[PDB]
């Protein structure tokens, strides 16, 4: 990607979601007629987070990946006040709202997201990528219906040291980072166990009232399964969400789990 752009090149259309930062836009670009997404950070807020350098890090990454289940970035630009990411636009929104609608999922659509995901998080990985902020909020769908990782603002290289005083809310995160120690790729498998449980269930399995709590939870890895959740699917959940990181598996086994083959149409 080559030429410069900016937002006179661009007509802005209905608002997709909003945040602190700023908002994500329908948008075409003039010349071409092209229809995208312009997620529009504002300079004077960013500053105060600190996070000016996590966004360089979020464009940098978000834009070399290529992948079906990955949202596109195409590339950025500034101006006086504020940011401009020029985003690939998912016509269906977020899996957030699918989840608000259907309240929840049947384990074929769930084995399919988990699958989509895995193959998502198997080619960030092979980058040393870590997500960290995998989540329903953070997931996209496509025109046929299929899952994009969207969001890329806390995803990191690994292994990472970090301590951040968010890295993004509690009900995803595993026990080595609410903890501040040391991670790896093994974060994203345990999110993906979270989803997975989401997914089927409607809640997170750590949910709780307090931040407070839900840290308990989480570090006690204390959850448990309603009546209709299948043994296949509470296998592969208890699988996922170990405190240890190495006892949890690598992609190529959640791939290859029977209830994942057993369900995923994909
Ligand atoms: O009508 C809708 O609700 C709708 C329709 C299409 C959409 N599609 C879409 N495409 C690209 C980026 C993007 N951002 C976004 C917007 C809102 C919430 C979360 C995100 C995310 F995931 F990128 F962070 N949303 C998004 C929302």
């Amino acid at each position: 990607k080559k030429r410069q752009w900016a937002l006179e090149d661009f007509e802005i259309g209905r608002p997709l979601g909003k945040g602190k930062f700023g908002n994500v836009y329908l948008a075409r670009e003039k010349q071409s007629k092209f229809i995208l997404a312009l997620k529009v950070l504002f300079k004077a807020q960013l500053e105060k987070a600190g996070v000016e350098h996590q966004l360089r890090r979020e464009v940098e990454i978000q834009s070399h990946l290529r992948h079906p289940n990955i949202l596109r970035l195409y590339g950025y630009f500034h101006d006086a006040t504020r940011v401009y990411l020029i985003l690939e636009y998912a016509p269906l929104g977020t899996v957030y709202r699918e989840l608000q609608k259907l309240s929840k999922f049947d384990e074929q659509r769930t084995a399919t997201y988990i699958t989509e995901l895995a193959n998502a998080l198997s080619y960030c990985h092979s980058k040393r990528v870590i997500h960290r902020d995998i989540k329903p909020e953070n997931l996209l769908l496509g025109s046929a219906g299929e899952l994009k990782i969207a969001d890329f603002g806390w995803s990191v290289h690994a292994p990472s040291s970090r301590r951040d005083t968010l890295c993004g809310t509690l009900d995803y995160l595993p026990p080595e980072m609410i903890e501040g120690r040391m991670h790896d790729e093994k974060v994203d498998l345990w999110s993906l166990g979270v989803l997975c449980y989401e997914f089927l269930v409607g809640k997170p399995p750590f949910e709780a009232n307090t931040y407070q709590e839900t840290y308990k939870r989480i570090s006690r890895v204390e959850f448990t399964f309603p009546d209709f959740v299948t043994e296949g699917a509470r296998d592969l959940i208890s699988r996922l969400l170990k405190h240890n990181p190495s006892q949890r598996p690598m992609l190529r086994e959640v791939l290859e789990h029977p209830w994942i083959t057993a369900n995923s149409s994909k």
